């Protein structure tokens, strides 16, 4: 039932999923004068070659690319994590318009768009079970911003038209989410929740500091996707972000200064 509509969207997502006003919810605006930076905090392990993409899906809020995640060496550790993250699928969050579609925010700036890569902690066994936790996953947070192409990122939004509305599938392999890894893993980290029902306080963020690049041509396309089933009224898929939460009591850390 909850969706991003003027009746069911993030406003009314508490009513379903009354964590939605919880002490550790996702997104939050990053003010990068506050975090404080720790010089301990280790780089970030991004291990993606082995990575087994399989499907794309509309599921009718974003779309969505499926990994096999019994590849066991396609990983992210390191950072603030303990232990090995398995890589589950990734997804976007984008607007309406250039100015704004990122769910995190910094200095209150807002990006066209925000690629989650959503990770499972393998000491929980399978994907399931790790939300059940707070340390249960683990995503990588990557700001998109309009210039120039990101050629990693073509696969991805010429696939686009043929699943337009709900349900839509298509088989999608050999895409390699190394190619939309900006050059710097700089970034800021602190515990969270995932940003869709059922909004569960079971993330670590990894949110990175630097973006990656996208032409208008390329982010228009996400707009071109419809919330609607195929027959339905047609409902362009755009501004499907949920703003920033409340930071509560919360520090955000910066692996850099
Ligand atoms: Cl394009
Ligand atoms: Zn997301």
């Amino acid at each position: 039932h909850w969706g991003f509509g003027k009746h069911n969207g993030p406003e009314h997502w508490h009513k379903d999923f009354p964590i939605a006003k919880g002490e550790r919810q996702s997104p939050v605006d990053i003010d990068t004068h506050t975090a404080k930076y720790d010089p301990s905090l280790k780089p970030l392990s991004v291990s993606y070659d082995q990575a087994t993409s399989l499907r794309i899906l509309n599921n009718g809020h974003a779309f969505q690319v499926e990994f096999d995640d019994s590849q066991d060496k396609a990983v992210l550790k390191g950072g603030p994590l303990d232990g090995t993250y398995r890589l589950i699928q990734f997804h976007f969050h984008w607007g309406s318009h250039d100015g704004q579609g990122s769910e995190h925010t910094v200095d209150k700036k807002k990006y066209a768009a925000e690629l989650h890569l959503v990770h499972w902690n393998t000491k929980y066994g399978d994907f399931g079970k790790a939300v059940q936790q707070p340390d249960g996953l683990a995503v990588l947070g990557i700001f998109l911003k309009v210039g120039s192409a990101k050629p990693g990122l073509q696969k991805v939004v010429d696939v686009l038209d043929s699943i337009k509305t709900k349900g839509k599938s298509a088989d999608f392999t050999n895409f390699d989410p190394r190619g939309l890894l900006p050059e710097s893993l700089d970034y800021w980290t602190y515990p969270g929740s995932l940003t869709t029902p059922p909004l569960l306080e079971c993330v670590t963020w990894i949110v990175l500091k630097e973006p990656i690049s996208v032409s208008s041509e390329q982010v228009s396309k996400f707009r071109k996707l419809n919330f609607n089933g195929e027959g339905e009224p047609e409902e362009p898929m755009v501004d499907n972000w949920r703003p920033a939460q409340p930071l509560k009591n919360r520090q955000i850390k910066a692996s850099f200064k």
